[PDB]
């Protein structure tokens, strides 16, 4: 039997799904430690790794694999069922085995993306600081028509601190944080003006190696149901500019309090899809 993780239908993809919109031929590539390609329930159909020793269809974290099938774990009758489970998944490790990069293993993944005709690229991953070079990679990716999403952090509140990661503090990159089954905001979640939207975070369950399931919680869990969400609405509506559909996911999102710890609320892709 196939479990249906809480958040989606949290975020309405269900409703989308039904419709018959799953996000077909839409190109998302996610940046992270790789993707177990082998998994039963994951198509991996191309990618490129950009980290020494780590080929892009194996993933020795988990991540990876657990962010895409967030993406686009296939829709059967096994495991989990993905927010956009018919997108053609692109692995693009920038990430190793133990979780992190340089910046410019990122950026060259960011650009790979771009060059390869990437529709959505998505980030789970976050850096106090970011750079010049990824800035630029960013906001090209952006400027040509990729949707691009990023984990806002994982760093919580403090006081009225700005605790938004890069590259999601970046205005051309979606910042989305984290809520948990209940749609409260889970207290790891970073906080911020960039902050854009949330998404499920919390008791994530997902595709993990090897060909099995796991729960994660984190910022990176609720990136992948936005990036999801961009693909359904792509495939529902074709010719939507990366900026409409990222606009559609902002001015559609459930209002769930003061935009400093939410952005404009929880996404609902049934509304911005519409
Ligand atoms: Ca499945
Ligand atoms: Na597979
Ligand atoms: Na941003
Ligand atoms: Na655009």
């Amino acid at each position: 039997a196939q479990t249906v993780p809480y958040g989606i239908p949290l975020i309405k993809a269900d409703k989308v799904q039904a419709q018959g919109f799953k996000g077909a031929n839409v190109k998302v590539a996610v940046l992270d430690t790789g993707i177990q390609a082998s998994h039963p329930d994951l198509n991996v159909v191309g990618g490129a790794s950009f980290v020494a020793g780590e080929a892009y269809n194996t993933d020795g974290n988990g991540h990876g694999t657990h962010v895409a099938g967030t993406v686009a774990a296939l829709d059967n009758t096994t495991g989990v069922l993905g927010v956009a489970p018919s997108v053609s998944l692109y692995a693009v490790k920038v990430l190793n085995s133990s979780g992190s990069g340089s910046y410019s293993g990122i950026v060259s993944g960011i650009e790979w993306a771009t060059t390869n005709g990437m529709d959505v690229i998505n980030m789970s991953l976050g850096g106090a600081s970011g750079s010049t070079a990824m800035k630029q990679a960013v906001d090209n990716a952006y400027a040509r028509g990729v949707v691009v999403v990023a984990a806002a952090g994982n760093s919580g509140n403090s006081g009225s601190t700005n605790t938004i990661g890069y590259p999601a503090k970046y205005d051309s990159v979606i910042a989305v944080g984290a809520v948990d089954s209940n749609s409260n905001r889970a207290s790891f979640s970073s906080v911020g003006a960039e902050l854009e939207v949330m998404a499920p975070g919390a008791g994530v369950y997902s595709t993990y190696p090897t060909n099995t399931y796991a729960t994660l919680n984190g910022t990176s869990m609720a990136s992948p149901h936005v990036a999801g969400a961009a693909a359904l609405i792509l495939s529902k509506h074709p010719n939507l500019s990366a900026s409409q559909v990222r606009n559609r996911l902002s001015s559609t999102a459930t209002y769930l309090g003061s935009s400093f710890y939410y952005g404009k609320g929880l996404i609902n892709v049934e509304a911005a899809a519409q």
